[PDB]
């Protein structure tokens, strides 16, 4: 599919057995998601962006749904206002920026 | 051009006839420079990202040549770790995510 950027690009995201609508961002290093409960060990980690850094919860190996498309990568999760995914999965989902 | 995420798609950008590198982000709303002596009109504005809010400068219908092609808009200019090229310039080049 072709998405134009006139409006936020969401889309659906299948993670931890449940549906969710994500931002596909290609100004993110890393994918996160909203608070959620996933099961499985994780790691302490902290990113950051405009405004500062944010405490999350590295989980690796985890399968997300994009649009349709399968993906497994690493996923860090905490107090996000919008799912984020980032270029470690848009990657493998082979988007790309045209123009 | 058709523009891959292995690695961050950083473009170079002319803004007050300087060169800088600039993100190219889907997921940013509007445009964020680092901070630099711009000519125009401002006025204060707060934006919000991952770490929380800050105070920025917003400039109207200012001229940015990104990546060789031309956009007239609102730059925000202020204390972004990165500067950022969002969708209200990346539909003014014809920007579309493809996968
Ligand atoms: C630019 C602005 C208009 C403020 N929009 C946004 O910031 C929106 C805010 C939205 C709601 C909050 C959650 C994030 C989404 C998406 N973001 C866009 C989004 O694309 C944002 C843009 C950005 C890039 C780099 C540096 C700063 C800002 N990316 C990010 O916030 C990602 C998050 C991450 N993966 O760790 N940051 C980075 O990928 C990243 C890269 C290099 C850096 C160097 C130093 C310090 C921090 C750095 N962060």
């Amino acid at each position: 599919p072709q998405i134009t950027l006139w409006k936020r690009p969401l889309v659906t995201i299948k993670i931890g057995g449940q549906l969710k609508e994500a931002l596909l961002d290609t100004g993110a290093d890393d994918t996160v998601i909203e608070e959620m409960s996933l099961p499985g060990r994780w790691k302490p980690k902290m990113i950051g962006g405009i405004g500062g850094f944010i405490k999350v919860r590295q989980y690796d190996q985890i399968i997300i749904e994009i649009a349709g498309h399968k993906a497994i990568g690493t996923v860090l999760v905490g107090p996000t206002p919008v799912n984020v995914i980032g270029r470690n999965l848009l990657t493998q989902i082979g988007a790309t920026l045209n123009f």
